């Protein structure tokens, strides 16, 4: 007669950078649990080392399992070998991305749900070499790896369990908008439509094959999710 | 009548590892000066920053243009994403192979002669996805990108200058013979032919293209360099 649910739980990492908020307001408006690590923003250390990261996050969601573990934390930084500062900004964008990745596999091993998600984020332009972005594309191609590796053991995932990777091209984000503002945003991806996917993917449905690298691809302002 | 010739310098990274020590003897024999930047043995801290690693390869070599700068640095440990040591053995694994890379680059492109060689050390097995692996292959795939995309713009580099990664298989190293000690080493490289082959590239001839992943493919104890 009466069946009762249970809530659904998101460790979502990245909320406060354009694509996690509008992935934070994408599980509240579907219903979900958000546990924002990140959050109250700025909350974990960036200089944290991975085994921190893992930290503040298994002592973020105890004594709850989580149906999904979505990672869109990292920015952007341009550089090529010549400039001393790619040092430091490729050091940070292994650390928002892949350090945050790392760490947020262990987690869904541990104290993720049957058929849960997890989901990385990388970049179509490091499916390239990248010369004039060193650390993005290098810290970027780590993440598809880590996705590739992760899928290719199943026992140590979540029974049918599932680990994705976005691979964005240009997101429309209100930096890209002030950076190229006469460019033409027909190819611009909404975060909306990403956020959507997201948690469609999350509540189960329309899954490609575990380890995939899921190209974003915008045209006549048309979304894709293309592997 | 008498032309004064010039002493050629190379940057070693990694000279306390058993490929390490190999490359600093075939380099001694090849009457080359050595500056082994990780000497007098953990002369620089492992939890330096990209920046404070590429202030003590500049600071090392003050005053010399380097011939070559060879990378070898490196160990090896297992992990899943299940195993909560995965996190502190993949963070030193990048820290070791990635961060000494990137800092590397940076020192080659600004200290480095004309014709000069940047050699980064990849994995053979880091080709596939590595479940069993994590770290490590994370590490050396980024390796492997990060050769690939400084090799893609050679106008931040010296005139003729070459990228290259090897990819060993198996190493003939002390670890290897203790680890696996009734195995066939039919198919481990020699440390030797590996430091010979370097020197041979370092002396300017028998590159393949540059940001070539170089497999090293030891068969019947015979080694051959494979693009």
């Amino acid at each position: 007669l009466y069946f009762q649910g249970h809530m659904k739980n998101v460790l979502l990492i990245g909320a406060c950078g354009a694509l996690g908020r509008a992935v934070a307001n994408a599980f509240a408006k579907g219903k979900w649990s958000i546990i924002s690590v990140d959050q109250a923003c700025g909350a974990v250390n960036p200089a944290s080392s991975i085994e921190e990261l893992q930290q503040a996050y298994k002592s973020a969601v105890t004594g709850l399992k989580v149906d999904a573990v979505i990672n869109v934390a990292g920015g952007w930084a341009g550089g090529s070998v010549a400039d001393a500062r790619t040092a430091a900004s490729t050091e940070l964008m292994l650390r928002q991305s892949l350090f945050s990745s790392v760490a947020a596999a262990h987690v869904f091993s541990t104290q993720g749900e049957k058929d849960g998600l997890l989901l990385l984020t990388g970049a179509a332009a490091a499916l390239s070499p990248t010369p004039g972005m060193i650390g993005y594309g290098t810290a970027k191609s780590a993440v598809h790896f880590l996705c590739q590796s992760i899928a290719a053991d199943p026992s140590v995932l979540p029974t049918d369990a599932s680990v994705l990777a976005i691979l964005p091209t240009i997101l429309d984000t209100p930096g890209n908008r002030s950076a190229m503002p006469h460019a033409d945003r027909s190819t611009w991806t909404s975060l909306e439509d990403v956020a959507q996917q997201i948690v469609e993917w999350s509540n189960g449905s329309r899954r490609p094959a575990s380890g995939s690298l899921v190209k974003i691809v915008t045209e006549n302002s048309k979304t894709r999710f293309i592997v």
